[PDB]
Formats: structure tokens, sequence, C-alpha cells
């Protein structure tokens, strides 16, 4: 009653992932992945919500924004579920006999034979339907090939992003080291200068004390005479 | 699977009609016309047989030859039923078995916001998805028009048939009168043959009379001399 078709899932998307993913919009009554007879994923899914406003929010948000379910950036295409009945179908009782139904019953289920424009204009149609089928397949095949070429680019792009993140985190660490090394070079150069300087203050003081001793040795020798 | 997908059905084809039409191949387990919300016929349908060869028979007949069910010449296209699991699907337990399940389920379900590397690549993905819908809707539009340009042309051919059906009658009348002309020309040739015979019958009588008169006179002239 209140369900949506989910398209563009990834083979790794489970029913349990879908249940958990769409719970973000409202309560999930039932969530399933469409899978083939050999157990593999089709790429389609069904999300049955409890009420119509819950499914409305889910459809609207996924149309508006970009809803991702996995690590790989594959956007889930949410569309409303086309409800089609096979339980009751089209009974004869409620099939109105308009001038269009009565007239259509006037010929029984038959096989058209060659020559008659019915046959000739029957296969000629089949031919176009075969062109439609062939054209429909080519589109799907070209877009599958193109999305596969985009996942090959997204592959090389996400690596380059990570490689550049690290190449840049490496260069700040090379610079930090280069700066810590240089600061200490300067810090040791101030200590070198200081030592040589404090050495001369000691060297001069001793020379000054020796000279002033001979100055007081002269002043006393003079004061004798 | 012993069931088939029936398509290109008139909006008037019912479940009961579909059953009666396909019962000629084998036994019918179930025959249904797929209907939409509003209740209209979707043109599609399902036909289930009791045995696999009965379905094989029906598919083979309808793929080769042209099978119809209504007045309007709308052929039935039969394809083997594409069956996919809608109730069990792919559970976590079957999915966990794969190493990639834990790495994909590593980043939780989210809405990728502008600025992220994810958003750029998700827009480039939606861009190809929009390309697909536009290419697919284009393909359907073209064939809807071509299949309509064929249905118009069938109407053109239907009217030209009547134009040749009635023109055939005129050619037949021209041959009916040709025989009546021949019949009359024969019935006059008969009357001519008879006139010349009726005339000869009258003429012979005239001649036979003169011979009968001469013969009597010659006899009478003999009698008078023989008695003299």
């Amino acid at each position: 009653a209140a369900a949506l078709s989910v398209r563009n899932l990834s083979p790794y998307v489970s029913n349990e992932l879908l249940e958990e993913a769409f719970s973000q919009f409202g309560p999930i009554e039932r969530a399933v992945v469409i899978v083939d007879d050999r157990g593999r994923s089709t790429g389609k899914g069904i999300v049955e919500f409890a009420s119509k406003p819950a499914a409305r929010k889910a459809f609207e948000r996924c149309s508006e924004g970009v809803f991702l379910l996995t690590t790989t950036p594959r956007p889930v295409i949410v569309e409303p579920l086309e409800q089609l009945d096979d339980e009751d179908g089209l009974p004869e009782k409620l099939a109105q006999k308009n001038p269009m139904y009565q007239k259509e019953r006037e010929t029984p289920p038959r096989f058209a034979q060659h020559g008659t424009f019915e046959y000739e204009y029957s296969q000629r149609w089949k031919s176009l339907d075969e062109m439609e089928k062939q054209q429909r397949e080519q589109v799907e095949k070209n877009m599958k090939d193109a999305k596969d070429k985009l996942e090959s680019e997204m592959e090389d792009a996400y690596h380059e992003h990570q490689a550049n993140l690290l190449r840049q985190d490496l260069m700040r660490r090379q610079e930090e080291l280069r700066r810590m090394e240089e600061l200490h070079n300067q810090e040791m150069q101030k200590r070198k200068e200081m030592q040589l300087r404090q050495e001369e203050e000691r060297r001069r003081r001793e020379e000054e004390m020796m000279i002033r001793q001979r100055e007081m040795e002269e002043q006393m020798r003079r004061q004798r005479e």
C-alpha cells in the first residue's frame, strides 16, 4: 500500500542493510532485495513502510538529496512502487461491453495465415517490437559500461586523494623537523658566542688584576723614596 | 518454471478469454491479465501450465506464427517468465560470507553533503542515471510512434482492400455480360440454323408437290392412250 522501489543498490546491499538504511525516514514494515534464482542481487529493492507520509519523506528526501548506503558513493535511486494486481486481474464480469468490447468479441482467438493483411501486418509489428527490445538492451549495456568506467575513475581518484593527503602530511613533518633542527642550530650558536665571550671577560679580568697589582706595587715603591 | 509472460494484449482481453485462448496448447493452472491501481489492463499477463512441454508448445507456436484473440489484429508476444525472489532476497547471513560486506557496511547510511569527494562522484553518477532515463524514454517514444505509424498504415491497407474488393466486382460484371453476350450470340446462331432448315422444309414441300403433279399428269396421259 505504502511502498517504494529502490534501484541502484550494490551487490553487497542486504535486506538487513535496507531495513536499517530506510528506518532514517520512518518505520519499515518490510524491506527486501530483489534477487535472481541463483541467489545473486538484481540491483533493485522494495521498502514497504507502515504509512504513506513515512514513504513520502523517504521519496522526497532521496530525490532532493544524495542517499548513500555503503562506503562506495553509489546514490540509491528511490522511486514510488508501481502497484500492479495479479491476484484478481481483469474478470469477464467487470469487463464492460461497450461498442468496443462487443465488437472485439466478434472474432475468436485465432492464428492469422499468410497473405491476409492481418498476418502481414502482424509480423511487421513484431519486427518493430524486436527493434525496441534490441534498442532497450543497448541503452542498458552502454550505461552499465559507462558506470563501470566511472567506478574505474572513482577508483584512481580516491587513491590520488589519499596519496596526496599523506604526501602533504609528510611534508609538514619534514618542515617541522627542518624548523626544530634550525632553531637548535641558532640556540647552540648563541651558546657558542656566549662561552667565547664569558671566556674573554675572564681572560681580561685576570690580565686587569695582574696589571693593577704592578700599579699598586709601583705606588708603594714610589712612596718609600 | 512452466509459466509464460503474455504481452501486447488489447485493454478488452479478460482472464477468462486468456485461459480459453491458451488452453488449446495445454492444461491451464492459472491465467491472469495484470491490472493497475485504477483498474485498467496493463497489456501484460501471466499464463501458467500444468506441464513444462505445454508451455514450450505455446511459446514456440506464438514466436514463429501470429496469434490473435480479438477483432483488431494485435499479435500476442510470448516470452519465458522472468522469475526473481521477492520474499526472501539477500539476507545479512548470506551477505556476511563475502569479505566486501564488512568494508561496505563500514560507512553507515548517510546523506553526502556538498564539499565532500562523495557528493561530486554521486552527482556524476546521478548524471549518467539521468542520461539512462532520457535515452530509455527516447527509445520508447520512437517505437510508440513507429508502432502507431504502422497501425495507421494498416487502416490505409484495410481501405485499399475494399477499394480492390469492389473493383474486383466490376471486373466480374464485365465478364458476366461477356457471357450473356456470348449466350445470346449463341442463341441467335441457333435461330439462324433453324430458319434455313424451316425454309428448306417449305421449299422441299413446294418441289415434292410439282414432282407429285407431273407424275400424276404423266400417268393420266398414259391411261387415256392405253384405253384408246
